[PDB]
């Protein structure tokens, strides 16, 4: 996250960190958000490589100890059908992971709430990015749980060839663009939590930014557009 703010431990629960069995340790290489006491919501994008994945709850500070993490693996991938990983421009960035084991619900660890299917928020709704992404373009990793309020720009502005355009399908929803706040690579998969009825609730799964770097000016963070899949995200859960 490119010009945000540490967060509060208890401020955004539903957090997950999608680390990767790098040899010796973990490593930290996506977002997510615990939407079930045994399920994940994450991109597509992350779980394309054929790795060793567990998700971590009740993280803050990835490199030290925080007394409240739960460590769980994960047991089954399911990703959208329809999830082309050469063709992340078309969409679908959207994967589900049923961890080994069920988590402790506490202070630290919550569900993540769901949009009402095809709920659609208005041009410069109230949302933030949370994750341990990328401080800086080509920088490193954060050590504690960032957070940037990241505005929501509508489709018919994101279209805008001035923007993004025809990058972007109507299945997502892109916040920011003021070229000093962003997501950047880390934070994929993670949670884009907007302030609807007094209630924030998960909209967007952290897709992709602009190649010529995270924080870029008229180039806002793209988000999987959550209240699409709903019907699918139950679906799977169901059959499951």
């Amino acid at each position: 996250v490119v010009g945000g703010t540490e967060a509060q431990r208890n401020s955004w629960p539903s957090q997950i960190s999608l680390q990767y069995r790098s040899g010796s340790s973990w490593a930290h290489t996506c977002g997510g958000t615990l939407i079930r006491q045994n399920w994940v919501m994450t991109a597509a994008h992350c779980v394309d490589r054929e790795l060793t994945f567990r998700v971590v709850v009740g993280e803050h500070n990835l490199n030290q100890n925080n007394g409240t993490e739960q460590y769980v693996g994960v047991q089954k991938i399911v990703v959208h059908p329809y999830w082309n990983t050469d063709d992340v421009a078309a969409g679908y960035d959207i994967a589900l992971l049923r961890l080994a084991q069920s988590v402790t619900l506490n202070s630290y660890v919550q569900l993540g709430v769901l949009p009402r299917a095809g709920t659609i928020l208005a041009n410069n709704s109230p949302c933030y990015i949370t994750g341990w992404g990328l401080t800086r373009t080509n920088g490193q990793l954060a050590q504690t749980l960032q957070q940037a309020y990241l505005p929501t720009v509508d489709y018919a502005i994101c279209s805008s060839s001035s923007y993004w355009g025809s990058t972007v399908k109507n299945s997502m929803v892109c916040a920011g663009g003021d070229g000093v706040r962003s997501g950047c690579q880390g934070d994929s998969g993670g949670p884009l939590h907007c302030l609807v009825n007094g209630q924030y609730a998960v909209h967007g799964v952290t897709s992709f930014v602009s190649r010529l770097g995270c924080n870029v000016t008229r180039k806002p963070t793209v988000f999987t557009r959550v209240s699409a899949y709903i019907s699918w995200i139950n679906n799977v859960i169901a059959s499951n």
